[PDB]
DNA sequence: CTATAAAAGGGGGTGGGGGCGCGTTCGTCCTCAGTCGCGATCGAACACTCGAGCCGAGCAGACGTGCCTACG
């Protein structure tokens, strides 16, 4: 669910960053080197397991909707977030949360 | 202990008042036509002169009538 995501973003910033590097004149190899070092960089923080392998805290980012506060209770509505927990990474795209603060 | 409510303080915004600067209007300046005083000449009248002409007086005389004497 991760590296399915990270496959398509990856070649699609590839393929649209293409025109203008070239645009910007350098080497197709620059490009190559760019995706070949980023793949590598996937590799070394050691998270995710996928294609170039083979070959601090908790954090969870997001957008939310709305944030409501009746008094002490919070509602939370986040959308479309990526969090890093015990290491590894999920990705969403809704969250109710309920907090008492 | 944590949450909610109420109270107090601070900050911001709006309104009012005061001060300063722009604006207005009449008292004070600025010509300019109509008229006064004086020389300046001009026309009308007035005083003086001078001669032309007429009139009266005056005087010498003539042209007559009457009135009176030496000679035939």
């Amino acid at each position: 669910t991760v590296p399915k995501l990270y496959r398509s973003v990856i070649e699609d910033v590839i393929n649209d960053v293409r025109d203008i590097f070239l645009d910007d004149g350098v080497d197709e190899q620059v490009l190559m080197e760019l995706k070949t070092l980023w793949e590598n960089k996937l590799m070394q923080s050691r998270a995710v397991d996928g294609f170039h392998s083979e070959e601090t805290e908790n954090v969870v980012v997001c957008q939310y909707d709305k944030i409501h506060r009746s008094k002490n209770k919070w509602k939370f509505h986040l959308k479309d977030g990526i969090m890093n927990l015990n290491g590894r990474d999920y990705i969403f795209s809704k969250a109710i949360g309920d907090a008492e603060w």
